[PDB]
């Protein structure tokens, strides 16, 4: 009856608090989807939850076992109920699992240190001297991989013939690979995400051009569950009292560095 | 021609230093194994990588899917050349890959948090107010699992069966249950790491009782690999000239907190 929730460890939507160590269930956490379970929670007058996934992946389904990994073979093997997280609505799940209405809207976007001589996509597939790359696993990387739009087939021909990997574990180790290669890499994640290292210190990357495509996040539910439409319904009506606008800018702004 | 070397963050054998974002390659790390492996290398002539095994795994051959994950599978499978990490030496293991000689002893124990009252495995299979078990994966669990020695068999009976779940997923989380049990918890993990918290802060956990079997870490490299053979005396000559026991006293002790 306890709601399992289940999510993921990737800054500022789930963290850990400081000294964590000390703290029990729910209260080891912080962060915009910590408040966001809250309020849906609030919402839909349920108790639950909130476990990190496993395999730290948001999903996707093995070619070879078939299995899906992440957040979504959570739901889909029936071991949560919800996922809250910055759980990328596509096709190839919204097959498998169901997704409420968009809680935030994003795009692949480019992230560059500070003064790299890139400001698109069509760039960065005209050249060769500043390396890109992309989460190993994700819907960026699906994105490229599945794409027959010229520039981004370009692209990742060439992202998955690189040669060292290109590709990265998670997105702080993206970040650490934009800063440490002195303007050489650049960094290709969803927007809100690459707004949100443009405000922590060194204060050294941002966010180049506009957005390679749109789309969003969205709580995710087992197929069928009777649990999707409450939870869609709170999404809306959050979203309609300006609680998930105050969620952003508290996570991205308030709390802002640069 | 450079030696990749698949290894594990487990304190205080492989470890982030302070601020590594700013760090490359091999020096991010440091700790027994990240020294030991430098010795190594120095002896037997080679330049190594060393890489974080990727599902933060020590190796189990899956019943599902008959896969070897972590840093076995990573041998198995050809993705690294060697391991150096604290990876117990077993029979099942010994099939699929070559281990050195051991270059640590060690044994399964108990952890308590002080003033638990509790000196022995027959004592925590013979009650159950106080709840114990192992990390959800490694050779202790498998050791418990394929047991056919009477208290250890009453204790895998228990532990497979307990709700919820007494087994966790790192030595860290293993650490902060027995602390936030006040007593409840009893952790069963490897001796020499059972000696290392205990001289952690807030110094409130100790070893108890003697050790439930004798075994020993090995270098693992893959089944017939030409370093083997030179791995195996390189360890053999380090444990003579006295350079184990330095390691050990220079992390154990040396850098103690109780
Ligand atoms: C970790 C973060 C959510 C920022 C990113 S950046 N590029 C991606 O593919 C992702 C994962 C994606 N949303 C998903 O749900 O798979
Ligand atoms: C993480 C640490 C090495 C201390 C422990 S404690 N109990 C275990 O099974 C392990 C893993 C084991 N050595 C192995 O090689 O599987």
């Amino acid at each position: 009856k306890t709601v399992v929730v289940t999510t993921i460890l990737e800054s500022p939507y789930v963290m850990m608090k400081k000294n964590h160590e000390m703290l029990e269930g729910n209260e080891r956490y912080e962060g915009y989807c910590v408040d966001l379970a809250a309020e849906i929670a609030k919402h839909c007058g349920f108790k639950y939850k909130l476990t990190i996934v496993g395999d730290g992946k948001y999903g996707a389904r093995d070619a070879d076992t078939k299995i899906w990994n992440g957040m979504v073979g959570e739901l889909v093997y029936g071991k949560a109920d919800i996922a809250i997280a910055p759980l990328t609505i596509t096709l190839v799940r919204e097959e498998v699992i169901d997704f409420s209405k968009p809680f935030m809207s994003l795009g692949i976007s480019i992230m560059i240190k500070k003064g790299t001589p890139i400001e698109s996509a069509e760039d960065l597939s005209k050249q060769t001297e500043i390396a890109y790359g992309t989460l190993d696993s994700g819907s960026t990387k699906e994105f490229f991989r599945r794409s027959k739009i010229a520039v981004f087939d370009k692209m990742w021909t060439y992202m998955r013939s690189a040669e060292p990997s290109v590709f990265v574990r998670t997105t702080a180790e993206g970040v650490a690979r934009v800063r440490k290669s002195k303007g050489k890499y650049a960094y290709l994640l969803e927007s809100t995400m690459n707004e949100y290292i443009e405000q922590r210190k060194p204060c050294d990357t941002m966010k180049v051009g506009g957005n390679l495509d749109s789309k969003g996040y969205g709580i995710a539910t087992p197929k069928g569950s009777s649990l999707g439409n409450a939870v869609n319904l709170a999404v809306l009506k959050l979203n309609e009292q300006g609680l998930l606008d105050k969620l952003k800018n508290k996570w991205w702004y308030d709390k802002g560095e640069c």
